[PDB]
């Protein structure tokens, strides 16, 4: 459906979208709250009485959505979410308008073979826990995370952006017998500034920092005892992206070294869209912040990318507010939340 | 050739033989020397008249000593030294009795084409520089030792057998400028009390010594930095014989994390045979000690083994009095000091 009676009844979609496109909308967490206001406010003004026509507007406006911007995955993820949610209670109410047991929490052969109340209520309180839901994560993830964290152990940092990632690292410092020295790497393109933002934190604390250039990362390899990334988006075979600059490299070297790697991932940042190849879904960066001038730029050609795609095949700890998972795993946790029929929209 | 010419002239080969067959000798340096003693011998009381017959003869001998025991390499080694030696100022003297052009110290094709002295003394001189040799190892190891050991670092130590390798931690430990913690396997049914006395020795010398069961290597293993093998006999390919029991299994686990890999042990030790079967070159332990009674254990039949034989490809350095070698550059060594008739007697 178009954009022809959304857009009076709903006024700000269109700076939403203005958002998403010419990035004027900063990290994962904030474009996920906008989302649910945008669902909350479609909820509250608007009227349907009728369910199924409803789900298939939403649906439609997600993938609109998803269309606009390809590279933003939290925004679609919640709205699955939400329709999950929504889906799960239609079918409970249908039983009952109307008016058999399944071996584990979903059937396989039930796909192939066939099959006034106050939703209103149900679906505002929802988006409410939702809401709760983002704003408390790390109070989840505490009492899981702080378990492996060792005395005389040096931690390597990539990826230093997310507000989670550096209460996780406090909360652990906190406990002051707990020794651990950190490296963080700069990033050079986009994460330098924010890197030593984080670098600034640390201090603030009083924890021992460490700054790492990109290209020094074999020399220190040997004396890393364990890697925690910060990573924006979570997918299904395990793989994931993470919040720019120097992941793959980094991460190739472990493996190689044989270095236990950590991440902190979250169930909304989790996607159940499977990423086939590295030509799309890798977003590609700007050579503004590199080179000035552009007479030699005629014949060379700088080659640069923003946000980092990394093979499942190096990382082994996602830590969530449920626990630790497997990245050989973590697609049953995805399916606890999504539905295969809600992947393509 | 039997012991029928050698009676009255030379009798200490009966004695060196029951020396060899009971295990009175311990310690192939000893053997060495025992040989280096025999050799002087054989020098200084027999008669020669010709040089041809003469070589002949050792030929033999060295031969008959290979056949009374096969597990003294150090025995062997020295003989085919002392012969290299007494070719080379053969072949000088033959140059000078007939009154040649080469691009290296030796040529592939002069074996294709056609090619009384004071060498008695000569002879001798060169036992005295072998003795030397054999007299000092460690002082020639130290100044390219004490280099690879760095602060923080966590070393691991199979086989504490070997005499030269305590001493080669002892010449690191000395320095105050360098720290390192050490962990020692035991190895059971032959290495115990010899494990033991260097956990002592360690502890005497004022380091961080622990003490780790057979078991208990795989746990430990995140932390491991380097792996020092303490070796008895050095070959063509590589490949060496341990100081018996628990050096394999570690070498394998090494390999598998990519831990250094280290092996110090001398030139007087490196044979010119190649360790074609394992079966043959090593020598098995005894069944006794490992579980008592005798009509029961009839059923059970207990396999043990004195030593061990690791594969080239594991290990990559070894520091001898000269230098820093390889397993690819050794045989070049062993070659410098045992000429090519002299492999086959």
């Amino acid at each position: 459906h178009p954009n022809a009676a959304t857009s009076d009844v709903n006024v700000t979609i269109d700076t939403f979208v203005a958002k998403l496109k010419r990035r004027q909308v900063q990290g994962s967490y904030a474009i996920a709250l906008e989302t649910l206001q945008l669902l909350m406010r479609f909820i509250s003004a608007a009227r349907w009485n009728h369910v199924n026509d409803l789900i298939e507007q939403i649906r439609d406006l997600g993938n609109s959505l998803e269309k606009a911007h390809p590279t933003a995955f939290s925004c679609g993820n919640v709205i699955r979410r939400i329709l999950a949610v929504l889906r799960d209670e239609v079918e409970e109410d249908t039983m009952s308008t109307t008016v058999v047991a399944e071996p584990l929490i979903s059937s396989m052969f039930n796909l192939l073979q066939k099959p006034k109340t106050d939703y209103r209520q149900v679906a505002i309180q929802g988006i409410k826990d939702l809401i709760d839901e983002i704003k408390n994560i790390d109070e989840g993830i505490q009492q899981i995370a702080i378990d492996l964290i060792h005395d005389h152990e040096i931690l390597l940092t990539p990826t230093p952006d997310s507000k989670t990632v550096l209460k996780f690292l406090i909360t652990a410092r906190e406990r002051s017998n707990r020794t651990f020295t950190v490296l963080v790497t700069e990033g050079f393109p986009n994460n330098t500034k924010n890197a030593h933002e984080f670098a600034k934190k640390l201090a603030q604390h009083n924890i021992e920092t460490l700054v790492v250039p990109d290209s020094a990362v074999f020399a220190l390899m040997s004396r890393v005892g364990k890697v925690i990334i910060g990573t924006k988006a979570v997918f299904v075979n395990g793989g994931t992206i993470s919040s720019n600059s120097g992941v793959s490299s980094v991460c190739e070297c472990a493996r190689e070294f044989r270095t236990p790697v950590f991440a902190v991932a979250g169930l909304y940042k989790l996607s159940p869209l499977y990423p086939f190849d590295v030509e799309k879904f890798v977003e590609f960066g700007g050579s503004q912040r590199i080179l000035p001038r552009m007479d030699p730029r005629k014949r060379l050609d700088t080659v640069n990318q923003i946000t980092d795609y990394v093979p499942p095949e190096n990382i082994d700890i996602y830590i969530t507010n449920v626990g630790g998972f497997n990245p050989s795993f973590i697609y049953r946790i995805a399916w606890d939340n999504y539905k295969q029929i809600d992947v393509h929209l």
